[PDB]
Protein backbone atom coordinates (compact mmCIF):
# COMPACT_ATOMS: atom_id res chain seq x y z
CA UNK A 1 0.00 0.00 0.00
CA UNK A 2 1.19 3.85 0.75
CA UNK A 3 3.62 5.06 3.70
CA UNK A 4 0.75 7.60 4.15
CA UNK A 5 -1.50 9.91 2.07
CA UNK A 6 -2.17 13.47 2.50
CA UNK A 7 0.14 15.89 4.42
CA UNK A 8 3.60 14.72 5.70
CA UNK A 9 5.53 17.41 7.23
CA UNK A 10 9.77 18.35 6.36
CA UNK A 11 9.90 19.28 9.92
CA UNK A 12 12.25 21.76 11.37
CA UNK A 13 14.78 21.83 13.84
CA UNK A 14 13.99 24.18 16.77
CA UNK A 15 17.21 25.65 18.37
CA UNK A 16 17.95 27.69 21.40
CA UNK A 17 21.27 29.35 21.28
CA UNK A 18 22.80 27.14 18.39
CA UNK A 19 21.20 23.92 20.33
CA UNK A 20 19.32 21.81 19.54
CA UNK A 21 15.81 22.04 21.73
CA UNK A 22 14.38 18.76 22.76
CA UNK A 23 11.83 19.84 25.08
CA UNK A 24 10.32 22.37 21.62
CA UNK A 25 10.80 19.16 19.36
CA UNK A 26 8.70 17.19 21.52
CA UNK A 27 6.04 19.98 21.78
CA UNK A 28 6.15 20.63 18.24
CA UNK A 29 6.04 16.98 17.15
CA UNK A 30 3.11 16.63 19.47
CA UNK A 31 1.24 19.73 18.17
CA UNK A 32 1.75 18.20 14.68
CA UNK A 33 0.25 14.78 15.48
CA UNK A 34 -2.72 16.18 16.92
CA UNK A 35 -3.31 18.83 14.23
CA UNK A 36 -3.82 15.68 11.62
CA UNK A 37 0.29 15.20 10.01
CA UNK A 38 -0.20 11.62 8.09
CA UNK A 39 4.16 11.37 8.67
CA UNK A 40 6.93 13.38 10.17
CA UNK A 41 9.79 13.50 7.49
CA UNK A 42 13.05 14.33 9.79
CA UNK A 43 16.22 15.42 8.99
CA UNK A 44 15.74 17.30 5.71
CA UNK A 45 16.78 20.62 4.18
CA UNK A 46 13.68 22.24 5.80
CA UNK A 47 15.53 20.84 9.56
CA UNK A 48 18.75 22.33 8.22
CA UNK A 49 20.40 18.95 7.86
CA UNK A 50 23.88 19.74 6.01
CA UNK A 51 24.29 21.82 9.14
CA UNK A 52 23.75 19.24 12.15
CA UNK A 53 25.89 16.72 13.68
CA UNK A 54 26.11 12.89 12.81
CA UNK A 55 24.91 13.66 16.71
CA UNK A 56 22.19 15.94 16.51
CA UNK A 57 20.60 14.17 13.62
CA UNK A 58 20.70 10.85 16.08
CA UNK A 59 19.00 12.74 19.00
CA UNK A 60 16.95 14.46 16.61
CA UNK A 61 15.24 11.18 14.67
CA UNK A 62 15.11 8.84 17.91
CA UNK A 63 13.50 11.79 20.34
CA UNK A 64 11.03 11.36 17.11
CA UNK A 65 10.33 7.95 16.97
CA UNK A 66 10.24 7.28 20.57
CA UNK A 67 7.81 10.08 20.74
CA UNK A 68 5.18 9.20 17.54
CA UNK A 69 5.34 5.65 19.31
CA UNK A 70 4.07 4.41 15.74
CA UNK A 71 1.15 6.83 16.00
CA UNK A 72 2.35 7.88 11.76
CA UNK A 73 4.87 7.45 9.91
CA UNK A 74 8.69 8.39 10.98
CA UNK A 75 10.59 9.20 7.82
CA UNK A 76 14.58 9.58 8.17
CA UNK A 77 16.01 11.41 5.53
CA UNK A 78 19.31 9.68 5.21
CA UNK A 79 21.03 10.11 1.75
CA UNK A 80 23.89 12.31 1.12
CA UNK A 81 26.20 12.63 -1.74
CA UNK A 82 28.43 9.78 -0.46
CA UNK A 83 26.60 6.11 -1.05
CA UNK A 84 28.42 4.71 1.78
CA UNK A 85 28.13 7.42 4.14
CA UNK A 86 24.20 6.80 2.97
CA UNK A 87 24.51 3.44 3.66
CA UNK A 88 25.82 4.08 7.25
CA UNK A 89 23.01 6.69 8.09
CA UNK A 90 20.25 4.26 6.33
CA UNK A 91 21.44 1.29 8.34
CA UNK A 92 21.42 3.67 11.69
CA UNK A 93 18.21 4.81 11.17
CA UNK A 94 16.65 1.55 10.80
CA UNK A 95 18.19 0.45 14.05
CA UNK A 96 16.73 3.42 15.92
CA UNK A 97 13.12 2.44 14.51
CA UNK A 98 12.49 4.24 11.16
CA UNK A 99 9.73 3.70 9.30
CA UNK A 100 11.03 4.38 6.25
CA UNK A 101 14.21 6.49 4.83
CA UNK A 102 13.81 9.27 2.08
CA UNK A 103 17.39 9.47 0.15
CA UNK A 104 17.24 12.61 -2.06
CA UNK A 105 19.33 12.51 -5.48
CA UNK A 106 23.16 13.32 -5.38
CA UNK A 107 24.02 16.91 -5.84
CA UNK A 108 27.64 19.14 -5.85
CA UNK A 109 29.10 15.74 -7.74
CA UNK A 110 25.78 14.57 -9.39
CA UNK A 111 25.76 11.55 -11.16
CA UNK A 112 24.55 10.25 -14.41
CA UNK A 113 21.21 8.48 -14.82
CA UNK A 114 22.59 5.08 -14.66
CA UNK A 115 24.58 6.00 -11.33
CA UNK A 116 21.25 7.12 -10.06
CA UNK A 117 20.08 3.47 -9.93
CA UNK A 118 23.39 2.27 -8.87
CA UNK A 119 22.97 4.67 -5.85
CA UNK A 120 19.49 4.28 -4.95
CA UNK A 121 19.60 0.79 -5.34
CA UNK A 122 22.64 0.23 -3.27
CA UNK A 123 21.24 1.62 -0.56
CA UNK A 124 17.65 -0.21 -0.73
CA UNK A 125 19.17 -3.41 -0.68
CA UNK A 126 21.39 -2.28 2.22
CA UNK A 127 18.39 -1.39 4.12
CA UNK A 128 15.59 -3.15 3.32
CA UNK A 129 13.36 -0.64 4.53
CA UNK A 130 10.93 1.37 2.61
CA UNK A 131 12.59 3.80 0.68
CA UNK A 132 11.07 7.12 -0.38
CA UNK A 133 13.31 9.08 -3.34
CA UNK A 134 13.83 12.71 -3.04
CA UNK A 135 13.83 14.45 -6.54
CA UNK A 136 14.85 18.28 -6.26
CA UNK A 137 16.56 19.76 -8.86
CA UNK A 138 16.77 23.33 -7.85
CA UNK A 139 18.73 22.58 -5.22
CA UNK A 140 21.27 19.26 -6.86
CA UNK A 141 20.91 20.27 -10.45
CA UNK A 142 20.15 16.88 -11.19
CA UNK A 143 17.02 15.08 -11.93
CA UNK A 144 15.33 11.24 -11.61
CA UNK A 145 14.28 10.79 -15.87
CA UNK A 146 11.24 9.26 -15.78
CA UNK A 147 12.04 6.29 -16.83
CA UNK A 148 15.16 6.27 -14.00
CA UNK A 149 11.38 6.39 -11.60
CA UNK A 150 10.06 3.67 -13.37
CA UNK A 151 13.68 1.37 -13.33
CA UNK A 152 13.71 2.42 -9.54
CA UNK A 153 10.00 1.71 -8.57
CA UNK A 154 10.49 -1.84 -10.05
CA UNK A 155 13.01 -2.40 -6.70
CA UNK A 156 10.89 -4.03 -4.30
CA UNK A 157 11.65 -1.28 -1.02
CA UNK A 158 11.31 1.50 -3.25
CA UNK A 159 7.79 2.55 -2.98
CA UNK A 160 7.37 6.56 -3.23
CA UNK A 161 8.60 10.02 -5.07
CA UNK A 162 8.77 13.49 -3.24
CA UNK A 163 8.96 15.27 -6.48
CA UNK A 164 9.95 18.96 -6.22
CA UNK A 165 9.88 19.28 -9.57
CA UNK A 166 7.07 21.74 -9.76
CA UNK A 167 6.65 20.26 -13.29
CA UNK A 168 3.50 18.72 -14.62
CA UNK A 169 4.84 17.49 -17.72
CA UNK A 170 7.13 15.32 -16.17
CA UNK A 171 4.45 13.77 -13.62
CA UNK A 172 2.28 12.92 -16.39
CA UNK A 173 5.44 11.55 -17.70
CA UNK A 174 5.88 9.44 -14.57
CA UNK A 175 2.39 8.88 -13.77
CA UNK A 176 2.08 6.39 -17.01
CA UNK A 177 5.34 5.07 -16.06
CA UNK A 178 4.47 3.60 -12.56
CA UNK A 179 1.49 2.34 -10.99
CA UNK A 180 0.49 4.61 -8.27
CA UNK A 181 -1.42 1.19 -6.19
CA UNK A 182 2.05 0.49 -5.52
CA UNK A 183 4.56 3.57 -5.92
CA UNK A 184 3.83 6.88 -4.42
CA UNK A 185 4.10 10.55 -5.60
CA UNK A 186 4.34 13.40 -3.02
CA UNK A 187 4.61 17.10 -4.26
CA UNK A 188 7.49 18.77 -2.72
CA UNK A 189 6.20 22.00 -2.85
CA UNK A 190 3.53 23.50 -1.09
CA UNK A 191 1.70 25.68 -3.75
CA UNK A 192 1.77 23.72 -6.40
CA UNK A 193 -1.02 21.29 -4.40
CA UNK A 194 -4.31 21.72 -5.41
CA UNK A 195 -2.91 21.08 -9.90
CA UNK A 196 -0.52 18.06 -7.58
CA UNK A 197 -4.03 16.80 -5.90
CA UNK A 198 -6.12 17.47 -9.29
CA UNK A 199 -3.36 15.14 -11.02
CA UNK A 200 -3.52 12.11 -9.20
CA UNK A 201 -0.62 12.77 -6.53
CA UNK A 202 -0.74 10.90 -2.80
CA UNK A 203 -0.22 14.11 -0.99
CA UNK A 204 2.65 16.80 -0.25
CA UNK A 205 5.67 16.42 2.02
CA UNK A 206 5.27 20.22 2.89
CA UNK A 207 6.79 23.38 4.67
CA UNK A 208 4.22 25.04 5.11
CA UNK A 209 2.37 22.62 7.26
CA UNK A 210 5.33 22.81 10.34
CA UNK A 211 2.79 25.82 11.40
CA UNK A 212 -0.50 24.81 9.83
CA UNK A 213 -0.60 21.74 9.45
CA UNK A 214 -4.71 21.21 10.28
CA UNK A 215 -5.74 23.52 7.97
CA UNK A 216 -3.30 22.12 5.21
CA UNK A 217 -4.42 18.61 6.14
CA UNK A 218 -7.60 19.68 5.75
CA UNK A 219 -6.71 21.17 2.25
CA UNK A 220 -6.25 17.48 1.29
CA UNK A 221 -9.26 15.80 2.88
CA UNK A 222 -11.82 18.21 1.07
CA UNK A 223 -10.57 17.45 -2.47
CA UNK A 224 -10.10 13.79 -1.52
CA UNK A 225 -14.03 14.04 -1.10
CA UNK A 226 -14.55 15.10 -4.51
CA UNK A 227 -14.46 19.06 -3.14
CA UNK A 228 -13.01 22.20 -5.47
CA UNK A 229 -9.67 23.93 -3.33
CA UNK A 230 -9.02 25.82 -6.40
CA UNK A 231 -10.49 28.68 -4.15
CA UNK A 232 -10.19 27.79 -0.88
CA UNK A 233 -6.43 27.26 -1.03
CA UNK A 234 -6.05 31.04 -2.06
CA UNK A 235 -5.47 32.62 1.72
CA UNK A 236 -2.90 29.35 2.01
CA UNK A 237 -1.40 30.79 -1.57
CA UNK A 238 -1.06 34.50 0.09
CA UNK A 239 0.62 33.12 3.35
CA UNK A 240 2.76 31.00 0.58
CA UNK A 241 3.77 33.88 -1.13
CA UNK A 242 4.69 35.89 2.08
CA UNK A 243 6.84 32.16 2.48
CA UNK A 244 8.58 33.39 -0.94
CA UNK A 245 10.88 36.05 0.73
CA UNK A 246 13.91 33.89 1.22
CA UNK A 247 15.38 30.38 0.76
CA UNK A 248 13.60 27.63 2.48
CA UNK A 249 14.12 27.37 5.67
CA UNK A 250 15.29 30.89 6.18
CA UNK A 251 11.27 32.29 6.46
CA UNK A 252 9.35 29.27 7.72
CA UNK A 253 11.60 29.26 11.23
CA UNK A 254 10.23 32.71 11.49
CA UNK A 255 6.99 30.94 12.28
CA UNK A 256 7.68 28.28 13.80
CA UNK A 257 9.60 30.44 16.60
CA UNK A 258 6.70 32.95 16.67
CA UNK A 259 4.83 29.74 17.59
CA UNK A 260 7.27 28.92 20.17
CA UNK A 261 9.19 26.09 18.68
CA UNK A 262 12.97 27.47 19.56
CA UNK A 263 13.95 30.78 18.99
CA UNK A 264 14.59 32.28 15.22
CA UNK A 265 17.76 31.10 14.42
CA UNK A 266 19.62 29.39 11.58
CA UNK A 267 22.93 28.25 11.86
CA UNK A 268 25.45 29.24 8.76
CA UNK A 269 25.70 29.30 6.27
CA UNK A 270 21.57 30.24 6.21
CA UNK A 271 20.87 33.36 8.11
CA UNK A 272 18.27 34.42 9.93
CA UNK A 273 15.55 37.33 7.88
CA UNK A 274 15.97 40.56 9.32
CA UNK A 275 13.64 42.56 11.70
CA UNK A 276 11.69 44.16 9.16
CA UNK A 277 10.70 40.89 7.22
CA UNK A 278 10.02 38.62 10.16
CA UNK A 279 7.63 41.10 11.59
CA UNK A 280 6.18 41.00 8.22
CA UNK A 281 5.80 37.45 7.83
CA UNK A 282 4.14 37.12 11.14
CA UNK A 283 1.54 39.67 10.51
CA UNK A 284 1.16 37.99 7.47
CA UNK A 285 0.47 34.65 9.10
CA UNK A 286 -1.32 36.56 12.17
CA UNK A 287 -3.61 37.88 9.25
CA UNK A 288 -4.47 33.95 7.57
CA UNK A 289 -5.54 32.55 11.13
CA UNK A 290 -7.78 35.55 12.01
CA UNK A 291 -10.34 34.19 8.72
CA UNK B 1 50.58 39.88 -5.68
CA UNK B 2 48.92 36.70 -7.03
CA UNK B 3 49.14 33.35 -5.55
CA UNK B 4 50.09 31.94 -9.41
CA UNK B 5 48.88 32.74 -12.82
CA UNK B 6 48.26 30.89 -15.56
CA UNK B 7 47.44 26.87 -15.32
CA UNK B 8 45.95 25.47 -12.16
CA UNK B 9 44.99 21.41 -11.39
CA UNK B 10 42.04 20.80 -10.31
CA UNK B 11 43.48 17.36 -9.01
CA UNK B 12 42.37 13.93 -9.15
CA UNK B 13 42.20 11.02 -7.09
CA UNK B 14 44.22 7.89 -8.32
CA UNK B 15 42.29 5.20 -7.18
CA UNK B 16 43.88 1.30 -7.28
CA UNK B 17 41.28 -1.63 -6.03
CA UNK B 18 38.90 1.51 -4.70
CA UNK B 19 42.26 3.02 -2.47
CA UNK B 20 43.76 5.28 -2.81
CA UNK B 21 47.23 5.10 -4.63
CA UNK B 22 49.85 7.03 -3.10
CA UNK B 23 52.79 6.09 -5.28
CA UNK B 24 50.89 7.27 -8.34
CA UNK B 25 49.26 10.65 -6.83
CA UNK B 26 52.79 11.10 -6.13
CA UNK B 27 53.96 10.41 -9.87
CA UNK B 28 51.29 12.49 -11.01
CA UNK B 29 51.76 15.35 -9.14
CA UNK B 30 55.76 15.06 -10.01
CA UNK B 31 54.18 14.61 -13.57
CA UNK B 32 52.31 17.75 -12.95
CA UNK B 33 54.91 19.94 -11.61
CA UNK B 34 57.38 18.91 -14.48
CA UNK B 35 54.81 20.14 -17.50
CA UNK B 36 55.04 23.64 -15.78
CA UNK B 37 51.21 23.06 -13.55
CA UNK B 38 51.71 26.04 -11.86
CA UNK B 39 49.41 25.27 -9.01
CA UNK B 40 47.81 22.34 -7.72
CA UNK B 41 44.15 22.14 -6.11
CA UNK B 42 43.70 19.35 -3.87
CA UNK B 43 40.54 17.79 -2.67
CA UNK B 44 38.06 19.21 -5.28
CA UNK B 45 35.13 17.57 -7.20
CA UNK B 46 37.60 16.57 -9.41
CA UNK B 47 38.93 14.71 -6.42
CA UNK B 48 35.47 13.16 -5.39
CA UNK B 49 36.52 14.83 -2.32
CA UNK B 50 32.21 14.14 -1.30
CA UNK B 51 33.31 10.60 -1.40
CA UNK B 52 36.58 10.23 0.24
CA UNK B 53 36.70 9.69 4.10
CA UNK B 54 38.25 11.98 6.23
CA UNK B 55 41.66 10.32 6.40
CA UNK B 56 41.93 9.81 2.54
CA UNK B 57 41.21 13.64 2.00
CA UNK B 58 44.06 13.81 5.05
CA UNK B 59 46.84 11.72 3.35
CA UNK B 60 46.07 12.64 0.10
CA UNK B 61 46.61 16.56 1.24
CA UNK B 62 50.06 15.59 3.28
CA UNK B 63 51.59 13.76 0.38
CA UNK B 64 50.63 16.61 -1.79
CA UNK B 65 52.15 19.33 -0.25
CA UNK B 66 55.13 17.80 0.72
CA UNK B 67 56.49 16.29 -2.65
CA UNK B 68 55.36 19.47 -4.01
CA UNK B 69 57.77 20.86 -1.32
CA UNK B 70 56.73 24.74 -1.65
CA UNK B 71 57.31 24.91 -5.71
CA UNK B 72 54.09 25.90 -6.83
CA UNK B 73 51.64 26.59 -4.37
CA UNK B 74 48.84 23.92 -3.11
CA UNK B 75 45.88 24.46 -2.48
CA UNK B 76 42.94 22.99 -0.55
CA UNK B 77 39.77 22.30 -1.17
CA UNK B 78 38.06 22.10 2.10
CA UNK B 79 35.00 24.32 1.95
CA UNK B 80 31.54 22.92 2.37
CA UNK B 81 27.34 23.69 2.33
CA UNK B 82 28.60 23.28 6.13
CA UNK B 83 30.48 26.14 8.05
CA UNK B 84 31.00 24.81 11.26
CA UNK B 85 32.54 21.86 9.49
CA UNK B 86 34.02 24.53 6.81
CA UNK B 87 36.03 25.62 9.51
CA UNK B 88 37.67 23.13 11.33
CA UNK B 89 38.76 21.16 7.84
CA UNK B 90 40.37 24.62 7.16
CA UNK B 91 42.32 24.83 10.07
CA UNK B 92 43.57 21.25 9.98
CA UNK B 93 44.78 22.24 6.01
CA UNK B 94 46.38 25.01 7.46
CA UNK B 95 48.19 22.67 10.19
CA UNK B 96 49.55 20.05 7.10
CA UNK B 97 51.09 23.45 5.55
CA UNK B 98 48.34 24.18 2.94
CA UNK B 99 49.28 27.65 1.11
CA UNK B 100 45.91 28.29 0.69
CA UNK B 101 42.22 26.95 0.63
CA UNK B 102 39.40 27.13 -1.56
CA UNK B 103 35.84 27.66 -1.05
CA UNK B 104 32.85 27.20 -2.64
CA UNK B 105 29.44 28.93 -2.18
CA UNK B 106 27.04 26.30 -0.03
CA UNK B 107 24.73 24.15 -2.71
CA UNK B 108 21.80 22.11 -1.33
CA UNK B 109 21.23 24.02 1.30
CA UNK B 110 22.19 27.46 -0.49
CA UNK B 111 22.01 30.65 1.39
CA UNK B 112 21.20 34.38 0.64
CA UNK B 113 24.04 37.22 -0.73
CA UNK B 114 24.03 38.17 3.26
CA UNK B 115 25.03 34.86 4.45
CA UNK B 116 27.20 33.98 1.70
CA UNK B 117 29.15 36.91 3.52
CA UNK B 118 29.10 35.41 6.82
CA UNK B 119 30.09 31.92 5.68
CA UNK B 120 33.19 33.22 3.85
CA UNK B 121 34.51 34.97 6.31
CA UNK B 122 33.26 33.22 9.12
CA UNK B 123 36.19 30.80 7.79
CA UNK B 124 38.65 33.58 6.16
CA UNK B 125 39.02 34.99 9.73
CA UNK B 126 39.07 31.57 11.83
CA UNK B 127 42.16 30.25 9.10
CA UNK B 128 43.86 33.41 8.87
CA UNK B 129 44.99 31.71 5.05
CA UNK B 130 44.81 32.98 1.57
CA UNK B 131 40.97 32.23 0.32
CA UNK B 132 39.59 31.28 -3.27
CA UNK B 133 36.26 31.66 -3.45
CA UNK B 134 34.52 29.71 -6.06
CA UNK B 135 31.62 29.69 -8.05
CA UNK B 136 29.83 26.98 -9.89
CA UNK B 137 25.86 28.05 -10.51
CA UNK B 138 25.54 24.24 -12.73
CA UNK B 139 26.85 22.20 -9.88
CA UNK B 140 25.43 24.91 -6.96
CA UNK B 141 22.62 26.49 -7.95
CA UNK B 142 23.17 29.95 -6.83
CA UNK B 143 26.21 32.73 -7.43
CA UNK B 144 28.32 35.22 -5.68
CA UNK B 145 26.71 38.42 -7.32
CA UNK B 146 29.59 40.79 -8.39
CA UNK B 147 28.39 43.14 -5.51
CA UNK B 148 29.28 40.56 -2.94
CA UNK B 149 32.55 39.37 -5.42
CA UNK B 150 33.35 43.35 -4.33
CA UNK B 151 32.86 43.13 -0.88
CA UNK B 152 34.71 40.03 -0.31
CA UNK B 153 37.68 40.99 -1.68
CA UNK B 154 38.19 43.72 0.62
CA UNK B 155 38.54 40.91 3.32
CA UNK B 156 42.29 40.48 4.50
CA UNK B 157 42.19 36.99 3.24
CA UNK B 158 39.82 36.70 0.03
CA UNK B 159 42.68 37.06 -2.61
CA UNK B 160 40.94 35.05 -5.11
CA UNK B 161 38.26 33.42 -7.18
CA UNK B 162 37.34 30.73 -9.45
CA UNK B 163 34.82 31.59 -11.94
CA UNK B 164 32.97 28.26 -13.70
CA UNK B 165 29.43 31.21 -14.51
CA UNK B 166 30.63 31.01 -18.17
CA UNK B 167 29.23 33.96 -18.47
CA UNK B 168 31.14 37.13 -19.56
CA UNK B 169 28.74 40.02 -18.66
CA UNK B 170 28.82 38.57 -15.47
CA UNK B 171 32.73 38.34 -15.94
CA UNK B 172 32.50 41.96 -16.95
CA UNK B 173 30.63 43.29 -14.18
CA UNK B 174 33.13 41.83 -11.51
CA UNK B 175 36.13 43.05 -13.68
CA UNK B 176 34.30 46.83 -12.84
CA UNK B 177 34.11 46.26 -9.10
CA UNK B 178 37.21 44.85 -8.04
CA UNK B 179 40.85 45.22 -8.57
CA UNK B 180 42.50 42.48 -11.05
CA UNK B 181 46.18 43.25 -9.30
CA UNK B 182 44.85 42.12 -6.09
CA UNK B 183 41.92 39.79 -6.56
CA UNK B 184 42.54 37.34 -9.19
CA UNK B 185 40.01 35.74 -11.79
CA UNK B 186 40.56 32.50 -12.64
CA UNK B 187 38.19 30.64 -14.91
CA UNK B 188 36.78 27.65 -13.77
CA UNK B 189 35.87 26.80 -17.19
CA UNK B 190 38.35 25.09 -19.60
CA UNK B 191 36.36 25.96 -23.29
CA UNK B 192 36.22 29.56 -22.25
CA UNK B 193 39.72 30.02 -21.96
CA UNK B 194 40.62 31.82 -25.18
CA UNK B 195 37.90 34.50 -24.11
CA UNK B 196 38.69 34.45 -20.71
CA UNK B 197 42.38 35.40 -21.22
CA UNK B 198 41.37 38.73 -23.78
CA UNK B 199 39.06 39.77 -20.65
CA UNK B 200 42.23 39.78 -18.28
CA UNK B 201 41.38 36.66 -16.27
CA UNK B 202 44.42 35.52 -14.22
CA UNK B 203 44.27 31.87 -15.32
CA UNK B 204 42.82 28.94 -15.16
CA UNK B 205 41.66 25.92 -12.58
CA UNK B 206 41.67 23.45 -14.74
CA UNK B 207 40.84 19.59 -15.65
CA UNK B 208 42.09 18.95 -18.96
CA UNK B 209 45.50 19.97 -17.34
CA UNK B 210 45.51 17.22 -15.34
CA UNK B 211 46.58 14.99 -18.65
CA UNK B 212 48.04 17.67 -21.23
CA UNK B 213 49.63 20.72 -18.18
CA UNK B 214 52.29 21.35 -20.51
CA UNK B 215 49.85 22.48 -23.87
CA UNK B 216 47.23 23.96 -21.30
CA UNK B 217 49.87 26.33 -20.15
CA UNK B 218 51.85 26.67 -23.32
CA UNK B 219 48.49 27.96 -24.46
CA UNK B 220 48.18 30.30 -21.40
CA UNK B 221 51.98 31.43 -21.90
CA UNK B 222 51.21 32.02 -26.10
CA UNK B 223 48.74 34.45 -25.69
CA UNK B 224 50.35 36.65 -22.43
CA UNK B 225 52.97 36.66 -24.90
CA UNK B 226 50.59 38.54 -27.71
CA UNK B 227 50.05 35.67 -29.67
CA UNK B 228 46.48 34.64 -31.18
CA UNK B 229 45.79 31.50 -29.48
CA UNK B 230 42.12 31.53 -30.61
CA UNK B 231 42.96 28.68 -33.50
CA UNK B 232 45.58 27.01 -31.59
CA UNK B 233 43.07 26.04 -29.33
CA UNK B 234 40.85 23.74 -31.51
CA UNK B 235 42.43 20.95 -31.24
CA UNK B 236 42.14 21.70 -27.19
CA UNK B 237 38.37 22.35 -28.34
CA UNK B 238 37.80 19.24 -29.57
CA UNK B 239 39.28 17.02 -27.14
CA UNK B 240 37.34 18.85 -24.44
CA UNK B 241 34.56 18.08 -26.96
CA UNK B 242 35.22 14.57 -26.47
CA UNK B 243 35.48 15.05 -22.69
CA UNK B 244 31.68 16.64 -22.02
CA UNK B 245 30.43 12.92 -23.01
CA UNK B 246 29.65 12.66 -19.28
CA UNK B 247 29.86 14.66 -15.98
CA UNK B 248 33.39 15.45 -14.32
CA UNK B 249 35.13 13.68 -13.50
CA UNK B 250 33.75 10.86 -14.73
CA UNK B 251 35.79 11.45 -18.36
CA UNK B 252 38.62 12.70 -17.30
CA UNK B 253 39.62 9.81 -14.95
CA UNK B 254 39.45 7.79 -18.03
CA UNK B 255 42.64 9.55 -19.32
CA UNK B 256 44.58 9.95 -15.80
CA UNK B 257 44.25 6.37 -15.60
CA UNK B 258 45.34 5.74 -19.60
CA UNK B 259 48.48 7.78 -18.65
CA UNK B 260 48.72 5.16 -15.33
CA UNK B 261 47.66 7.48 -12.56
CA UNK B 262 45.54 4.89 -10.67
CA UNK B 263 43.04 2.62 -12.47
CA UNK B 264 39.81 4.00 -14.06
CA UNK B 265 37.65 3.52 -10.69
CA UNK B 266 35.12 6.11 -9.50
CA UNK B 267 33.12 5.64 -6.11
CA UNK B 268 29.52 5.47 -5.99
CA UNK B 269 27.24 7.37 -7.15
CA UNK B 270 29.35 8.46 -9.88
CA UNK B 271 30.20 5.40 -12.25
CA UNK B 272 33.13 5.03 -15.53
CA UNK B 273 32.12 5.24 -18.46
CA UNK B 274 30.99 2.20 -20.42
CA UNK B 275 34.39 1.13 -21.95
CA UNK B 276 32.89 1.98 -25.23
CA UNK B 277 32.89 5.36 -24.88
CA UNK B 278 35.87 4.82 -23.03
CA UNK B 279 37.89 3.32 -25.75
CA UNK B 280 36.53 6.10 -28.37
CA UNK B 281 37.65 9.09 -25.39
CA UNK B 282 41.26 7.61 -25.06
CA UNK B 283 41.71 7.67 -28.59
CA UNK B 284 40.83 11.37 -28.86
CA UNK B 285 43.12 11.74 -26.45
CA UNK B 286 45.50 9.81 -28.70
CA UNK B 287 44.62 11.94 -31.27
CA UNK B 288 45.53 14.96 -30.11
CA UNK B 289 49.25 13.67 -29.15
CA UNK B 290 49.66 12.68 -32.60
CA UNK B 291 48.89 16.16 -34.12
CA UNK B 292 52.21 16.98 -32.18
Amino acid sequence: THLFEGVGVALTTPFTNNKVNIEALKTHVNFLLENNAQAIIVNGTTAESPTLTTDEKERILKTVIDLVDKRVPVIAGTGTNDTEKSIQASIQAKALGADAIMLITPYYNKTNQRGLVKHFEAIADAVKLPVVLYNVPSRTNMTIEPETVEILSQHPYIVALKDATNDFEYLEEVKKRIDTNSFALYSGNDDNVVEYYQRGGQGVISVIANVIPKEFQALYDAQQSGLDIQDQFKPIGTLLSALSVDINPIPIKALTSYLGFGNYELRLPLVSLEDTDTKVLRETYDTFKAG
